């Protein structure tokens, strides 16, 4: 007695239409026999055979399968004890036909040495092609065969077949039929065979039509015809009235990778060239600034020239040209106009970003300014200084060409007095600016935004990974059989964590090293912390994985899910502004985010040196974990009634 | 002859794997007759069905069906003559049975009032529930059955069926079968059921067995089985030898939207709430900034007071609390500490972003120092400063510490001077800044970022659209289904331009808005032009969608590669950073990208005010139009060799 299932009772809904996929059924197959069922659709079947299994579970009555309630003790059922070809080919791409059979011999507990006569059986009896050829390069028909070779490998005692025969040629398809009646000859091997068509059933020992929900008759074919006196079949139906199977996933999981070119180069090389692009773009000062400088004290020549020549000791020849000396060279490029509304005509349209106007009494009257003191008349406070007309519609250059051009008089003013033996201290406003405690007096915006950019690519390309792997493997199929094979759904996530631990210390590595190494990113802090905190927020986004997977059924759904809240939290976190420019309101809100306390606790260890004991630097790991947790219990909650 | 095959060849796959399809295949069907199919695999009937409706050409051989060559407008094979029922369920999820019906039958030309008679007959006769249930809602079965009543709607002269009975229930595969004989009598009507069913399909007048590319034997049932000698027909097998249409597209494609409630959040709610979050979060001036004062003129008594009074008029009685009477309320606060140290200590942590610290005999030593002037001792120039501590570890917010500080000491410096009668000219640098051509003194940065911000949401947003949409419903079979029935490849391109110009109208709207009527980013130039270009690069990022649609085939790998150009493009066509910080030899690169000259363009014209005669503006409108070309002849180059 192999399977017993008495007034199994089982519903779908929710109390508005429920539907009543079971009704009572009492279900019986013998041992060491073949038994054919032979329903209508395709729904009643299927969820009997998941009931048997143990994928799901009955509402009201009982299963006695090969000698326990199925799914728990007292019984192997879901293990190396049932032979399971699912409906659908849930077999895994990119994988050779020995590959295929060893992980599953693996999954069993097999040893190597004898998967290989199975598998020459097996390639020898099925009529398949060399075992080295993948899987994904078979045609839709032969796909069919190995999952019917993965279900006979390892010999089981209750074989449950649905449909293993759809489209196999006849010399083939009467080829398994003998093997399916010779290996249940007089042994403990029974067959469950699910079929649509009808006139193939016939050698089946015991046949069971199913309708409605029910078992119509249950007998063997020659009493079937014989006891109503149909000629075929046809007519009768015609009723109106832990430790090996963790290194077994770990394999497939490296290599289901390996062999797709385009996962390696979204997940590896991908954040490799955004931290190169986002180094050389973002975050340098502008350097080929043009101005257009009018200079009535020397005669005019060309566009590019000018004769800018004077003594460098004193006397105080020009001062026109000398100022422009001290002009820094590198962001700033000269032009030269012979009239001031020409220079202007020049910034109005793209030819300049402003100009100068030094006036021809500029030497005399500058002289007779500094020489004076308090009492200068108005006329010479005029005719002593520049006029200039900037372009302020771009604000970072704009800063840059106001900052240079008042640095420089700094440096002028500062050169006139000292070569002619006075204080160069003379010159100064007394707003005096000191060291600065923290940085440098000439910060650059990318490092502000590099501790950004790290906790940003590897947060969210672990969301990308790990929702995409659960989704296509749970619709495909792949997990519900590879469960059938005894692999608890425990050992499934822990392969998964492990798996992404790896690919998420490659990447922070490669960032990381890219980053500081090359670029030269200042790192004052402890490098071992940093290191923790970036692996600490790839686990916060695989996480979030869990959530998205455990939501969408469809992989187009989980994705805009995803993209829905990349950009939001990016405009949040404080990433490419200071967190200080959003409304008080805002303020609090965004400092919830999982991203938000995170990149400021890397910013102070990057650009300040704190080490964890400061608060402004543990906050970002509190909040991390706090969001772990959070995450994985939002997802409990979600299967709990999914 | 319904159907007329002679000396067919057809080879798929390489030189080194060749794949013969079909080799010498003679077939012929009678008019008035119903053919059976019978193949063993589910590959070359389905091949032969594909170059018998037109979808494919044969290497060799010539096919006559219904009067001529398929798609030779010689005969009307793809359109209202035939019948065409796929194997897969080729039907439209969110689309009531109703709808579908009336979409197909727009489709092919037939009246409303027709339509209605033909849905009520075949919802009776095949057993369907009410017209009102959608599609998606319906079981594998019902839909099967909805798909089968698609294809005898309009009564075609030949109906192509593949396999219309799988899981259907023997008492509806016995009316069918029946309604199949019945309509086929005394006719012009023939039908073609290909199937797997060897002994379902005995009804058929002629069967045709097809092996190895060729068929066997092609005969009636009974005489097959009186010349052979064979019980069933198993055993004889087993032998070892025009603008109709585009309103159904326009409707049909709006309503496929208005039913995907995350698509429509996705496409126009997000762009809304990216818009608000940016305009509210980057840009702006931060507004909370503490500075540790140390005032040693005056008593200490808290932290939040200091008790700083003094005299309007003259006299110049403290000097430091008049200083800081003219400091910035609206960005910098103020704390008091009573030691030099014990502020540097607040600023080391996370307390303070600098420090003043005002001498003790700050009143004299300035005092002292203006009316004693380029003769001053070193003792009073150093004791008439601010000592400034600055944490300058942030770019953004020590530029604004530094400027309030020095913008500051020019309002007391006019003040100090003005008070006792004096031109409060005497008191500025000799650089003059003039008033700026372009922009205002106080430039925002949130000003420079805005024009990038409506043309990546636009043109990024246009390639997710495009992409799935041309990809999903071509995965199913729909263009395949919509190519039999008589709908050309121009109708269907034309109803998705229109379609998507529509949705980009609605989100250029939408953006818009928000960014300058609500948030008040200036629209200095012309605001006809700036629509118009939005425009231009919604339809460049739609035809970049072709490109992507055309070279990938699953979902997963499209985005990869819309998500793999995403990215670069962002930190290369100088959005959040000017143009002018990469170097020279990436300069060159970048302004090639798609949205490089566009952005440039769009900036021009809302900050500066610009027109389309200026050479800095009309070229970004040069730029999308060739790329609107290049994307255009690569999609068509892909599919030229695929
Ligand atoms: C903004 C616009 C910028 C520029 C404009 C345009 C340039 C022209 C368009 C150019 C695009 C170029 C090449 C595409 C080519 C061919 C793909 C189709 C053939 C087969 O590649 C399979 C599937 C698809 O094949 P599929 O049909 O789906 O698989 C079979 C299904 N049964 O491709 C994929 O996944 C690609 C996944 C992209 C990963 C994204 C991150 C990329 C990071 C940097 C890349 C570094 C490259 C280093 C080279 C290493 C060589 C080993
Ligand atoms: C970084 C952290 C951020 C936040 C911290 C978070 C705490 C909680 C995270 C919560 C997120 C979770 C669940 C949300 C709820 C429910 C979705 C799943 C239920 C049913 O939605 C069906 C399928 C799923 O069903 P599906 O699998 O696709 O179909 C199978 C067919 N049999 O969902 C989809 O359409 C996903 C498409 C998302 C569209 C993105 C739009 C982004 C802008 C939104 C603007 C404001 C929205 C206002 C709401 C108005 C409501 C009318
Ligand atoms: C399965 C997809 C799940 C998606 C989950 C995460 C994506 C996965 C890959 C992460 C690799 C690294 C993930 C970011 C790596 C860091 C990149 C960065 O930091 N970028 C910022 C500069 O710092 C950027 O400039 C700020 C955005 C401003 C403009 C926002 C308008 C764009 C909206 C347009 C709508 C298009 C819709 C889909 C388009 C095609």
């Amino acid at each position: 007695h192999a399977v017993c299932v008495r007034h199994a009772f089982k519903q779908y809904g929710s109390k508005k239409n429920p539907n009543h996929v079971l009704s009572d059924l009492n279900m019986t197959v013998a041992k060491g026999t073949i038994y054919g069922l032979l329903g209508a659709s395709g729904c009643g079947k299927t969820t009997l055979l998941s009931c048997i299994v143990g994928r799901r579970r009955l509402n009201t009555g009982e299963i006695w399968v090969l000698g326990g309630k199925p799914g728990t003790k007292g019984s192997g059922v879901p293990g190396k004890r049932v032979g399971y070809m699912p409906q659908e080919i849930a077999l895994y791409g990119e994988f050779s036909i020995k590959e295929t059979m060893m992980y599953f011999g693996w999954i069993f507990g097999m040893e190597s040495s004898e998967i290989n006569e199975r598998l020459q059986f097996l390639l020898n009896f099925l009529d398949l092609p060399s075992q080295n050829r993948l899987v994904k390069n078979l045609s839709g028909g032969q796909q069919r065969r190995v999952s019917f070779a993965v279900a006979l490998m390892h010999d089981p005692e209750l074989l449950i077949l649905d449909e293993p025969t759809v489209g196999v040629d006849p010399l083939l398809r009467q080829s398994i039929w003998n093997h399916l009646v010779q290996i249940t000859k007089d042994g403990n091997k029974t067959v469950i065979i699910t079929t649509h068509y009808i006139e193939e059933a016939r050698q089946a020992h015991t046949i069971g039509l199913m309708r409605s929900g029910k078992l119509l008759a249950e007998e063997s074919p020659h009493v079937l015809l014989s006891m109503y006196g149909c000629q075929s079949l046809e007519e009768v139906f015609l009723k109106l009235s832990s430790w090996g199977k963790i290194k077994a996933l770990l394999q497939k999981n490296f290599l289901r990778m390996w062999r797709n070119v385009g996962v390696m180069l979204f997940i590896f090389a991908l954040p490799v060239m955004q931290v190169i692009l986002f180094c050389l773009a973002i975050g340098r000062d502008p350097t080929g600034l043009k101005l257009a400088i009018v200079n009535h004290e020397k005669n005019y020549t060309n566009q590019s020239y000018q004769e800018c020549s004077f003594d460098y000791g004193c006397k105080f020849s020009y001062l026109s040209c000398r100022y422009l000396n001290n002009l820094r060279n590198s962001t700033i490029l000269k032009e030269y106009y012979p009239d001031p509304e020409s220079a202007v005509d020049a910034v109005k349209q793209g030819h300049a970003w402003g100009a100068l106007y030094f006036t021809e009494n500029f030497t005399d009257a500058l002289v007779a300014r500094m020489a004076l003191g308090k009492d200068a008349d108005p006329e010479t406070l005029d005719q002593s200084e520049v006029r200039v007309w900037l372009d302020m519609s771009n604000q970072q250059i704009g800063i840059i060409l106001q900052r240079d051009l008042q640095l420089s008089y700094q440096d002028f003013a500062k050169d006139l007095l000292g070569a002619c033996e006075q204080n160069p201290d003379l010159a100064e406003i007394p707003i005096s600016f000191k060291e600065p405690i923290y940085g440098s007096n000439k910060p650059s915006f990318t490092d502000f935004v590099a501790p950004g950019v790290i906790l940003t690519i590897v947060f969210f390309l672990a969301v990308a990974l790990t929702s995409s792997a659960l989704i296509i493997e749970r619709m495909e199929g792949l997990l519900d059989r590879s469960w059938v094979a005894g692999v608890t759904p425990g050992e499934i996530l822990f392969s998964h964590v492990v798996t992404q631990f790896v690919v998420m210390c490659g990447q922070t590595a490669l960032v990381l090293i890219f980053m500081i190494l090359v670029f030269g990113v200042q790192c004052k802090g402890d490098i071992g912390w940093v290191i923790v905190l970036t692996i600490l927020q790839g686990l916060c986004g695989m996480c979030f994985g869990f959530v998205i997977s455990a939501i969408c059924e469809l992989e187009r759904n989980a994705i805009q899910l995803a993209l829905g809240s990349f950009y939001p939290t990016l405009l949040l976190s404080g990433v490419i502004w200071p967190i200080e420019g959003m409304p008080t309101v805002l303020r609090y809100v965004s400092t919830f985010l999982p991203l938000t306390l995170a990149t400021t606790s890397l910013r102070a260890m990057l650009t300040r040196g704190w080490s964890i004991a400061e608060p402004a630097v543990y906050y970002g790991f509190l909040a991390t974990i706090i969001w772990i947790v959070a995450f994985l219990t939002i997802s409990m909650l979600v299967l709990r009634f999914k």
